[PDB]
């Protein structure tokens, strides 16, 4: 089974949850962070922290050594400006996954690489543009890669009963940050989203 994950993006909305929740299930976690000030103290910690950038080949490569899969949240912190951060640090990524003999990575775009790509909000169009390029660069790397692909992602607490479709329509168009990070984990221990688009989705009302 895998143990050791390195989780990229941890210090982001949907990452900080992912890593306290991978702890506290048992991983032996590696994150790759900028500024380790945005780590928490309280609650559950990783195992290991490298400081550095997943535009940078060597601190990928630091990262992805001795892992059994990899977890990808990047993310560009609401900067909608053209970008192509998140496509080359998974560049980057499946660079170091084949060096090292990692198979897995479970990676978050959005739900808009599964709904009608003509109904893309005009300021989403940029940073959608670079998760369709991340997309392909992991699609194409022939690891076994889940494909996560939410929508909104809201406040509202864990629940686990979210509802998983493969073709962007379910009960609501929203997911919890925590609920898609515990969806992440999941995919660490089955094959069936393997090759697969993913849509977690829930009505917390
Ligand atoms: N907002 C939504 O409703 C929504 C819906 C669907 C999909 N998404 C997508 O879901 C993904 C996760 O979103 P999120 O809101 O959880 O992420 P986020 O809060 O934007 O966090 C982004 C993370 O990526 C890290 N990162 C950015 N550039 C980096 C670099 N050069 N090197 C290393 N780490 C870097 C950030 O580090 P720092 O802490 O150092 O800044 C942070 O940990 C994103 O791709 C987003 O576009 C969002
Ligand atoms: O996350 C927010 O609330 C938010 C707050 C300020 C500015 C933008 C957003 C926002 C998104 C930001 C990024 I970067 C991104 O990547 C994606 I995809 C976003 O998808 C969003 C979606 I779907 C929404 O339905 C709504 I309402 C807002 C966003």
């Amino acid at each position: 089974a895998v143990k050791k994950i390195a989780i990229f993006g941890a210090t982001g909305q949907t990452g900080l949850t992912t890593l306290a929740q991978a702890v506290q299930a048992g991983y032996e976690v590696t994150v790759l962070v900028r500024d380790s000030s945005r780590l928490p103290s309280e609650g559950p910690r990783p195992a290991h922290v490298v400081v550095g950038d997943v535009l940078q080949a060597a601190d990928v490569d630091k990262t992805v050594a001795g892992q059994d899969a990899v977890i990808v949240l990047l993310g560009t912190r609401n900067d909608l400006s053209p970008t192509t951060v998140m496509s080359e640090g998974a560049r980057n990524i499946v660079a170091a996954m084949k060096a090292h003999g990692v198979d897995k990575v479970v990676a978050c775009t959005s739900a808009f690489l599964l709904w009608d790509p003509t109904k893309v909000p005009p300021r989403l169009q940029a940073v959608t543009d670079d998760h369709i390029r991340m997309h392909k660069v992991l699609r194409e790397s022939g690891l076994k890669y889940v494909a996560v692909m939410p929508p909104h992602i809201g406040d509202q607490p864990l629940t686990g009963a979210y509802t998983v479709t493969l073709d962007g329509r379910g009960p609501s168009r929203v997911i919890s940050k925590h609920d898609l990070g515990h969806f992440m984990l999941r995919c660490l221990t089955t094959d069936e989203y393997d090759g697969h688009s993913t849509y977690p989705s829930h009505q917390y009302q």
